[PDB]
């Protein structure tokens, strides 16, 4: 009943994924392989020690030049930058977690399947429009085992789509805009240096850095009713994890702050429990670190102007919360496996 | 003889509260090629040692190129010009009558109502300019480039509003003039300030209590409602919040307004460039380069529109992103408002 | 057998102390009161949420206008800035934890005893030379219940004294100097602003800030053989917790790095277990956050030049590690109580 | 005629690697009132768009006051002076012979041995100056103010050492001259650099792999041993470590040496002031004000002794604390060493 999982790209998301999976009380996933350069010494070290996750409580050991163990469970470590040379056939790999960011299209991602894997889950927006995209709590019931390659979307779309779905259900969105005030990521430079994006080129811990986001338009992938309704931008700021979405939408049904928050609470207590949370305490970004939910509505910041302009402020741990959804989506593929 | 040359006379200025705004104000004023302002006194608890040191060395502004010296025990000099340093927590005890002080720059954040700011006038000064929103609703508020032409010498106590309101009101004025505003909301992603705690510690605001360089910290702002004090057609139309982030200066306003006239991003930016090239030159700027927050440090304008970020959704929802150096840019406006009072003096 | 404890000054150390005490498996301490301004709402909120400690797992509730509860145990909250008005007599206060920093002399600290307390433990260097000073792992066996006012010294002395004691035992110190590269503290300003010390006046998160330290000379209080042998300075850097001591000493007995590290390991495995730790992994400051030990020797950084110049690099969580020693010292007073 | 005026001729310079040091070097050179250097080429993968943008806008240095323009598709201009932008990862393909390049500034951190740096000479250049320690032990190393008088035109490949060695060696030279060094150790509390990771990520050095703006990060340094390359009497006498901390520039060396002659803090500082006022003017500075790291940004000297921190324990253990802007100060020395090669050319 368990499925055999391989992680491709042991970066922030790959390592978050493992630690999220290892913390699961009950799981249908058996992680047997990690493809990554740097090898057993980097993989074991960076899995154990983490500047934002903290020290992993599990026993992490280097078994030999191609294996690590986590609390005694051995994991093969491989190290090939080109996917076509991966031993997924020999290792009977069921599902590949694609966390490199590099192979996000059918040609790139499909290479895992050629080398033996049956299914690929991309931890990022797909470049191709023919790769289905899912957000747990929104449209994961639409997933079918017949899909060989799937996308769990971006961390920002996973924050936005759950509370946008509630807004569309209760009040109806006409159009809107969003800004995510977002922790810096590994894509940005530490000091001013080469980058395709001249804003991301600038020292990340010193600056507020505007950058494009696809998340506002990507919401229409999991909520078709949102097509063309939203746009937005990102502001990268000098924090290492936890981000916040600032959404302003014009709604169909005139309303007020407590009625909007009531809708979120109803979803949080029912169909979106564990995915959407409504926070009533006056907190700051660090308080939402390592929260399992995709979205935490900051209830006291909800604002309605002129009856139909609604402003919602939503916290999300863009690393840990997203990785829990990657685990949730992988567990869906396992429970649907034929 | 035939005639004398025209002589605009200089008003005598005292700075009360030699903090970030107080010291920014001094450096902004000292850099002006022309001024009608003669800064003759500073009220700092720390005496000449603190005042000279913190004026010279600045972690945000960098080192002051001017020659700063301790002349004696109650005076410093800036490029040879001496300034008296007084040290009184109570404005009633300040020697303004003795020093013939015309205008007081209130930068303590404490004497922000008629009673408190009025103590300077009881002490001998003629006029008080509060570098903050006034707590008193009958205290007139001005934003240069927006409504400073409504200033009158007969106002003894005036407010230069908040730094966020000074960024917001200029480009909101253009939006209201050209397209008309129905309603709107904003968020300012704002550098941390001295009101925030370095490590989690006591604060009336439980979010401002949290470590400022570690967190995104939501806090209230009156700046969106305050716009209506300088643009009365906007009463009840704007609200917003602030998000304090771990940078030491420069902030950015993100405004979303529903407008009456359907428009598009290039038409909105064209309206800003029109204002920037004409009536709002030096106050409002339109930036075309792909810059980040640090690039707007020590910029003299109140507002820098990030033109590439302008968005319009569904014809009448306009999103505008505007940078502002909340310390230097605001302080240049404090100098400008003080110059208005000098030009219209008596 | 338990003693009744009051905490004066619910700041970083006061709140760290409570959370350290609440985590103790077995304790002789019963914390019944906290004297502090801001009252139940600040005290409950800042006890629950913490930017470096993280969220307190215990249930923290506001019972009424003068009480909070931690997992159901009620704690009276009082709020008087002058110690003389404290109800320690009425509350039968045995021991006061002095964490304000303001009352560090017999006149200041003794005011607690006048108002009813029997003993005062200062969480800082004493201003007076007649107030005995103790460092757990070094000279806590010299404490006597007859001492009404005691000092647990500074966080830097608690890092330095344990491994300095080993160095003096094994090799003999002639003279030395230390620099602590230290996280910023609440004494520093966030932005350039008024301060008695014009260096501490400067923006703390932007700067390397030199400042004086008494810790090098304070070591002679708990190790008399060190009198006049050490001096040093502090460099405050833009991290919120965890610091590192860089000690260079000339020693009597010529030696080498592995022999110096062997001495530390012997103490760490024996008489200084739980106080001194020798770290063999290549770690960074965040990895030592919330470590219970006073001192973590970074073994691979130990260096010996010219046979008798020894350089030792020691990590310490200046908040959590120090607070565990404050708890350890308080537990000593309880076990010695007559 | 009687005579011609004396004409020191300018050598033609190419910058390879337009990073922090490459761009600092350009801005340092452009600010010189006199120079024998004519920078005619830059090798940047990013083409004119990147080069012009990152030269103009700098999060550490601030905005470049000079006029920076894209002239065409292979040239930028700086105050009207054009500079060719080439884009070749392989130095063997660079057009140095075609461009008559005399000297190449190697600031890639890659071509640091005779083979790699020698590729520029195969490509047509005459001499290579590595802005880093040379991996090759026969590559001569120079520190201005210490041993640049031993430089010879007949060296085709030279090293300007590391930024820490440039801070250390000047004030170590004074200590050795006046008191004599037995042995010593140091720690540099150092700003983070581009070799460190923003978030925990892959790195050969498991400590440099850790998030740079969040941590105190110990790392190895050859700078203490490297002093012996420019001061041979110091061979085997110094070692040390580095502690990377969350600041973006400016670093501080903390040196503890046992000396032969018993001394005291004022006598040590007097020795530094002697050097600072005479043979090491412009290289070594003695700071008396109580400053912090940011105050030493964009200081041209290699070393600033924090005089109040000088300590002597037990007569012969001297502790010295010295500030250095590891980007700007070092780059001014790169310009200085390049000027030495120009002055002694052929
Ligand atoms: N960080 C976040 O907040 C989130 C990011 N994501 C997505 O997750 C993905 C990774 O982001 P993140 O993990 O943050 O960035 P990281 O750089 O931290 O992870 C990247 C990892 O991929 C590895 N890698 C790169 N190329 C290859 C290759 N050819 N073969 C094998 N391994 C390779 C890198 O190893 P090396 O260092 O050796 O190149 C690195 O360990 C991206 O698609 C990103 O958009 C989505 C949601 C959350
Ligand atoms: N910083 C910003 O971005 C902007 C702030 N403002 C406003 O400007 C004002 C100051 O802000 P800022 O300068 O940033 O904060 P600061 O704390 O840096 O300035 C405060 C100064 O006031 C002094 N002070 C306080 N009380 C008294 C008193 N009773 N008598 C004399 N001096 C006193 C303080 O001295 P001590 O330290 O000795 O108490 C300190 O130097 C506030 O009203 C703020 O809202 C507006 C726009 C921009
Ligand atoms: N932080 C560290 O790393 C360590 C610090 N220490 C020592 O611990 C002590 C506290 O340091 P820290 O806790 O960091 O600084 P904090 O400011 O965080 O703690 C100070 C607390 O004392 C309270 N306080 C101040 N005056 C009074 C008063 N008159 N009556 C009652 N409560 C008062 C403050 O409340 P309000 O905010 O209302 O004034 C604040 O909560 C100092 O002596 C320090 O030297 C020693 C080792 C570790
Ligand atoms: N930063 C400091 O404090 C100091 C550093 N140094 C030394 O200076 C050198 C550079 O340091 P720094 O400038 O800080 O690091 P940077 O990475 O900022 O400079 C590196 C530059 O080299 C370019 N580059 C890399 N490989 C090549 C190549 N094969 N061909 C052409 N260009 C290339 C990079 O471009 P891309 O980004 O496109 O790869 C980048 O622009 C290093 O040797 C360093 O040790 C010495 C003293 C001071």
């Amino acid at each position: 009943k368990k499925i055999r999982v391989a992680i491709n790209g042991f970066g922030r998301i790959g390592r978050n994924f493992l630690r999220c999976w290892h913390g699961r009380q009950n799981t249908l996933l058996d992680v047997v392989a990690i493809n990554d350069s740097g090898g057993v010494k980097q993989a074991s070290h960076l899995l154990k020690y983490d500047s934002t996750l903290g020290t992993f409580a599990a026993d992490v050991k280097i078994v030999d030049d191609s294996h690590i163990s986590v609390d005694g469970k051995q994991i093969k470590i491989v190290s090939s930058r080109d996917p076509l040379q991966l031993p997924w056939k020999e290792m009977n790999i069921d599902l590949v977690i694609e966390g490199t960011g590099v192979f996000i299209d059918k040609v790139g991602a499909g290479k895992h399947i050629q080398a033996g894997a049956s299914k690929v889950l991309i931890t990022a927006p797909a470049k191709d429009k023919d790769i289905p995209t899912f957000v747990v709590g929104v449209n994961e019931g639409d997933y079918k085992h017949e899909y060989p390659i799937i996308s769990n979307a971006s961390c920002t779309t996973n924050c936005l789509a759950p509370f946008v779905k509630v807004l569309e259900q209760k009040f109806g969105i006409v159009k809107g805009t969003m800004t995510t005030t977002h922790s810096y990521t590994g894509d940005q430079r530490l000091l001013d240096a080469s980058h395709r994006d001249l804003r991301r080129a600038r020292a990340a811990a010193l600056n507020i850095v505007p950058t494009t986001t696809g998340a506002a338009k990507a919401v229409s992938l999991v909520l078709p009713s949102l097509k063309g309704k939203l746009n937005g931008i990102a502001l990268r700021v000098p924090t290492p994890t936890v981000s916040v979405v600032d959404l302003v939408v014009q709604v169909e049904k005139k309303t007020f702050a407590e009625e909007v928050n009531a809708a979120f609470r109803e979803a949080a207590n029912g169909p979106m429990k564990g995915v959407l949370h409504v926070e009533d305490a006056p907190l700051v970004s660090i308080d939402f670190k390592c929260t399992d939910q995709s979205t935490s509505i900051d209830a006291s910041l909800t604002m309605v102007m002129g009856d139909d302009m609604v402003k919602v402020v939503a916290w999300y741990d863009n690393e840990w919360g997203y990785s829990q959804r990657v685990v949730d989506l992988a567990e869906v593929t396992a429970k649907k496996w034929v």
